[PDB]
């Protein structure tokens, strides 16, 4: 009982998730006026993708997807056929701890090996980034990093070009060619993805180890950019939400103690209640109350316990997919060094539910205040649109997705959301834009 008193706290109510949507909503609108662009939390980044008239060029695009990295080979043919090849590549410590030129290095050298294992080295090919970090973008192929996110520190990438790191790179390497055409955050590569198969789809939405959501805004709104004809996508970095203090009587010890500890304290508040950098960390200090307070495990925690990020968000999903008999959840534990009983069992299956429930409502109150500003912005009664989503939270994790599509659903009375699981949006749509923009770009000289 007092378990469940420790438990109740991550609850939420209908009033409170309508009280962060309309913050978010007032947050957003903050975002993309030139008055108040430099203070506000929620950032609403222009990517200056477009909206455009049917159809792309036609050929083989090369996809880089960095926020493991991935290289995709992606055939455009004609109606339409979209073919894709792909790697995915671990990233080592040292390329993460060093500098910005020895991260773009490994980077390469990944790009390289998939040249050669696709017959493809001697190929000189256009080239889409998705680079899943908040960017100041000045083109679709120019963008300064603002800020890493995700526990991501390469020295010597913050307030450069990121397109120009990539391409020094490859050029100090010297064993492949790449025109280097566009460079997008993964929410706006999964939006892209989804339109290709759904023209309803003007969001884009990461529920994965980080958290974000991009949307098609009327250019009329966008006061960073020149223009009132059309839309433009925008990149809300919503993740940073809370971070003037829109989320403190919502924050709980769990919360501040990540905050604290990470890489980037004060910053990606919203996200740190729903990423899975994040998730797996709340629940394993969760279990450390309850075993400080002597309500699990008889009080005694083990040294892979007491380690940070030792409770795999992997483990959560995990935790949330055992039939019954507790057999996964005995598993977990027992490799963590503990002894754990039935009913301690329980008791970690309650505190993943718990952290689980409280991301899919936080995160749904930020997806409806998104959905809602647009169905204000189009004037339309009924809005019915597309959400085009990415990210091993929202597609591995047990419930996450249905209780998520609920809470929006409720908070969006007025509006027909149809979801789409995008299977390879963030690296997909990194190609399909460079398709797009190489109308234009092909023929620049
Ligand atoms: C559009 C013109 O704007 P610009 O000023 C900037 N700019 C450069 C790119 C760019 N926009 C885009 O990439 C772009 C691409 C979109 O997704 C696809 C996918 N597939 C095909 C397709 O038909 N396919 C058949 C095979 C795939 C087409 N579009 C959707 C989109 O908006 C909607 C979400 C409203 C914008 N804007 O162009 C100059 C570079
Ligand atoms: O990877 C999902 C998201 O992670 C972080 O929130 C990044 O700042 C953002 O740019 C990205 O879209």
């Amino acid at each position: 009982t007092l378990v469940e008193q420790i438990l109740a706290e991550f609850q939420l109510q209908e009033e409170d998730l309508k009280k962060v949507m309309r913050r978010m909503q007032k947050e957003m609108d903050r975002g993309l006026r030139l008055e108040t662009h430099e203070e506000a939390s929620v950032k609403m980044l222009p990517t200056y993708v477009r909206s455009t008239p049917e159809g792309s060029e036609v050929g083989d695009f090369l996809s880089l997807d960095l926020g493991n990295f991935r290289v995709m080979l992606v055939k455009v043919g004609e109606q339409w056929s979209v073919k894709t090849k792909h790697q995915m590549y671990s990233i080592p410590e040292d390329a993460m701890t060093g500098t910005a030129e020895m991260l773009f290095d490994y980077i390469s050298e990944c790009i390289s090996d998939f040249l050669d294992k696709h017959q493809m080295k001697h190929k000189k090919l256009p080239l889409g980034f998705t680079f899943s970090f908040p960017v100041r973008h000045e083109d679709i192929d120019k963008g300064i990093l603002l800020n890493w996110t995700k526990g991501f520190k390469a020295s010597g990438a913050e307030g450069n070009n990121v397109v120009g790191l990539l391409r020094d790179a490859i050029k100090r390497r010297g064993d492949f060619e790449m025109d280097v055409v566009a460079m997008v955050n993964d929410t706006v590569a999964t939006m892209i993805s989804c339109y290709y198969e759904d023209h309803q789809c003007e969001v884009g939405m990461i529920v994965g180890t980080g958290c974000n959501a991009c949307y098609m805004e009327e250019m009329q709104n966008v006061e960073l950019v020149e223009g009132d004809e059309g839309r433009m996508c925008v990149n809300t970095e919503w993740g940073a939400f809370g971070d003037s203090g829109e989320l403190d009587e919502f924050l709980l010890e769990y919360d501040r103690l990540v905050d604290e500890s990470s890489a980037n304290p004060g910053q990606q508040l919203y996200e740190k209640l729903i990423g899975g950098k994040y998730m797996g960390e709340l629940v394993r200090l969760v279990l450390l109350r309850l075993v400080d307070e002597n309500l699990l495990f008889h009080g005694e925690a083990s040294e892979q316990l007491r380690t940070r990020g030792a409770f795999e968000t992997r483990f959560v999903s995990q935790v949330e997919s055992d039939t019954g008999d507790r057999k996964q959840i005995y598993n977990i534990l027992s490799t963590l060094g503990l002894r754990p009983s039935t009913t301690d069992c329980d008791i970690v299956r309650r505190a993943c539910e718990s952290v689980s429930t409280r991301a899919a409502h936080m995160c749904s109150a930020g997806l409806a205040g998104v959905i809602n500003r647009m169905r204000e912005s189009r004037s339309e009664d009924v809005m019915r649109i597309t959400v085009g989503v990415d990210g091993s939270v929202y597609k591995l994790h047990p419930s996450f997705k249905e209780r998520f599509h609920a809470s929006v659903r409720r908070l969006t009375p007025s509006c027909e959301i149809t979801f789409i699981e995008s299977e390879e949006g963030s690296g997909r749509g990194a190609a399909l834009v460079s398709a797009v923009a190489c109308k234009k770009a092909c023929m620049l000289g």
